């Protein structure tokens, strides 16, 4: 059962919108918005979504699997060895957020002050003093973005996978001699700078110049969740407020992704009269651009709907029935809606894309969409008791059964644990989650369980001489 | 009574060495290190410290008034008004931590997210509905760096009074005519931005080129807190590691004011021989231009302590009996030290400098001393009903008598109110002193109270969903 399992089944049901069900619903984690930091949702004058594993969530492992055949394809195109050919994607091993260290060519999971919790070189899980020698303060310092990758989306699952998989083929194949830096063999020398960056250009590659999107359109019922509450949350959105969509996609294919996911006989609600996806939207914006997007952004464009392509010239024009525009910035959004930031909840899946730089840069509300969280939170349950234990013991320490316990509660989740820690020690993830996403859930469809005056609480904070 | 009052206080008393005695004396709140981040005291092998505003403490406001006081002449000197010369210091309106906006004139309290708490331009407090013409979103880009100031050390508090007294008297003078970004005097225009410039280079002027450091210098009895549990401290710590100074002041400065520091009729303890100060650190570095000294640094000097001028050319030998260095960088501690950055505590009083820096670039332990805490903890004690009732009313609403009690409680503080927070909001200095200050103190001498294997403990943070 994978997290994208979990989602499936709850979108095949219907919404029950008596309120007492609703109250019900939302009290299991899975349908709950968790929060952290108060919203009034009347102050909510208009939602922003994202479309990619937001609206559009793929499903796992099919989606990521077919990303990394595709992009070991193109890497053997390029000349990469045969070999690759026969690797195959293993959803046991990546975890999100994992930071690769272009230097020495490792994965590395850091909490919020970049301290190791995990290394792992290929598949070797390299302990604590071995640790050392590469990483003498067992510490990187993330502001050093031209050495450490941050890989922050489901997108970078399949790499992150593949780094592992070739970093631990090179290391293996004795056609190969290995170095602190990367492998040579002969006089040609492959840093593993060069490889990420080989890897990076690949995915990039299967995205936009190869075949990954037509394959997924080919078989929207294979990759991507569908959920009949969708045109529900949104026209129940528009009910009290303005609703926009805000994506890095273009406009040809958010509009195949769209008309998927509003492809129901029905529009709102079962029997209804079903509405095009574009109807549910005050605002449509395509090739965002963001994080850009929250800054300085690109030049206006308007899209020619009937041709996909833009026009020519920047578009000077009001927002008119049916337009669809282009690149532009978030204050275009705030103008055309006559909305402030703290009027906006964007709702979005990229930590630092979507969520990070609109709250820093414009002071927008924020939810963050966590597709993995359905599966997290079962684990998170059903091993309770190991967490409970790891606490008792940290607490009694007031030392190697807290490693065995740690590593134990960590392998329920993968061979990288849990998304949002390692043991007690939390992750650079969590922390970010915690500081910069008002809300979050495993859906954004969570929504739809909470009346739109709802005050989403949480505790006021104190520092330790003020408790 | 000041916060340099209560520390100097307490600086009078003798140590009494008694671990009963030690306990009962590190509970009280004045006299406890506060705990954000667990700190195992017996892993610490160096113990850093700053010089300005954590082991040498300004009295209050005698210091203020006089970096004040001459500040003001240099303006004048340069051309400002004579009316400058009618201002007087004072130490009821400054808050540390403000932002000044070069823009608009406005000095502003805000949060971690750039939310406005207070907005004063000149002594005129603007309410919530006015400041939305500047503000629109209430919220300020932090990231603009060249459009905001942060009034981030003591040193600052002088500058934070003469900035509102300036836009003040330029506002009320019928010379001048007001205009959004500075003040017209016929063909003269004066921004606020120059404005603000000339005031920065004036403070920076006065301890450079001027007659503060003269001053100070000449009576150091009215100018800077003496605690003769100083030497005891340190020959402490100096029994369980190595104990450095890295400091960004000059050599010649540093030995007048930490030879006050120990003078003393004795050394370490009452009935000891005296010794001199340097005797006391394993490795004394000035000039160290943090936080750059936390990055690259700059070129390694070595001073000529007879002179107080540095040799000519770059220091290239080893750590030696007697040596001062000038510049160089954080791994220049490391290396001489055989020190790891968890090795090593580091003590200082600025948030962005000394401490935020040392934790990101480095991985070092941080201890913050803030010199204002031992007041506002009275105040907090003191005026506890007034927190208490707003917390009341804040759980009551699930509102305008939660705006006049913010007003009362941020009264108490003074003009600018709590350093920490306004109200149930906490301030952007709160929150870098919670994450990024492992311990913190109203003075780094409430160390003494705990023996060096103590557990310095904080709980583990959960996030919502699993809690
Ligand atoms: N999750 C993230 N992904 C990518 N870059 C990030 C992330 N978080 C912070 N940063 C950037 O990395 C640097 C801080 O380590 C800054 O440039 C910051 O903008
Ligand atoms: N997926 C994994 N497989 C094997 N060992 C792991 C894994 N993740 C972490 N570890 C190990 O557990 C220890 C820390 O709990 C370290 O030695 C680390 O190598
Ligand atoms: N307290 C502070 N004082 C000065 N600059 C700061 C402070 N906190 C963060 N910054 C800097 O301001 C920018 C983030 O708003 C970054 O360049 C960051 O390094
Ligand atoms: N020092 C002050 N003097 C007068 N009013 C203040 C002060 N600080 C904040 N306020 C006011 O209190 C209100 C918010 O509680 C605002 O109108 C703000 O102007
Ligand atoms: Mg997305
Ligand atoms: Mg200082």
């Amino acid at each position: 059962t994978s997290w994208s399992d979990r989602l499936q089944n709850a979108a095949d049901m219907p919404a029950n919108m008596d309120k007492h069900a609703l109250k019900k619903y939302r009290r299991e984690a899975y349908h709950r918005v968790f929060v952290n930091r108060s919203l009034a949702m009347e102050k909510i004058k208009c939602f922003g979504f994202d479309m990619d594993y937001t609206l559009a969530v793929y499903k796992s492992p099919e989606y990521e699997s077919l990303g990394f055949e595709l992009t070991v394809e193109r890497l053997v195109s390029i000349g990469y060895p045969q070999e690759l050919l026969s690797f195959a994607y293993d959803s046991t091993f990546p975890t999100r957020g994992l930071v690769f260290d272009t230097l020495y060519g490792n994965l590395l999971k850091v909490d919020a002050y970049g301290n190791l919790l995990v290394c792992a070189h290929g598949f070797n899980f390299i302990r604590g003093p071995e640790t050392r020698e590469q990483y003498p303060n067992k510490f990187i310092q993330r502001d050093d973005t031209e050495r450490f990758y941050i890989l922050n989306t489901l997108f970078n699952l399949p790499e992150t996978y593949l780094l592992a998989c070739l970093v631990d083929f090179f290391t293996n194949c004795p056609r190969y001699t290995s170095c602190e830096t990367g492998f040579k063999d002969g006089d040609l020398f492959m840093s593993y700078r060069s490889m990420f960056q080989d890897v990076r250009d690949a995915v990039d590659w299967v995205h936009y110049k190869g075949s990954l999107k037509e394959k997924t359109v080919e078989n929207l019922e294979k990759y991507v969740v569908k959920d009949g509450k969708l045109p529900l949350l949104l026209s129940r959105m528009k009910e009290v407020g303005k609703v926009f969509l805000a994506t890095n996609s273009d406009y040809k294919y958010t509009d195949k992704i769209m008309t998927y996911l509003f492809d129901f006989p029905h529009g709102p609600k079962p029997g209804s009269s079903h509405r095009p996806w574009q109807s549910y939207f005050d605002l449509i914006l395509v090739d965002a651009r963001k994080p850009l997007f929250f800054g300085e952004g690109t030049v206006l464009r308007q899209v020619d709907t009937k041709t996909g392509k833009l026009k020519i010239g920047t578009y000077t024009g009001p927002l008119q029935h049916g337009i669809v525009y282009s690149g532009g910035s978030s204050d275009t959004i705030c103008d055309l809606l006559g909305a402030k930031g703290k009027d906006i909840l964007y709702i979005g899946d990229h930590i630092f894309g979507d969520i990070l730089k609109s709250k820093k840069r414009q002071g927008w509300r924020t939810f963050l969409v966590i597709p993995e969280l359905a599966q997290e939170l079962h684990v998170w349950t059903d091993k309770s008791s190991l967490f409970e234990e790891l606490q008792s013991l940290d607490i009694f320490l007031a030392q190697r059964r807290i490693k065995k316990v740690t590593h134990d509660m960590d392998m329920c989740y993968g061979m990288m644990g849990s998304l949002f820690r390692s043991g007690s020690r939390q992750t650079l993830f969590a922390s970010q989650v915690m500081r910069y996403a008002d809300l979050y859930a495993a859906s954004f469809i969570n929504l739809l369980y909470y009346p739109f005056s709802y005050l989403f609480r949480a505790a006021h904070v104190l520092m330790p001489h003020e408790s």
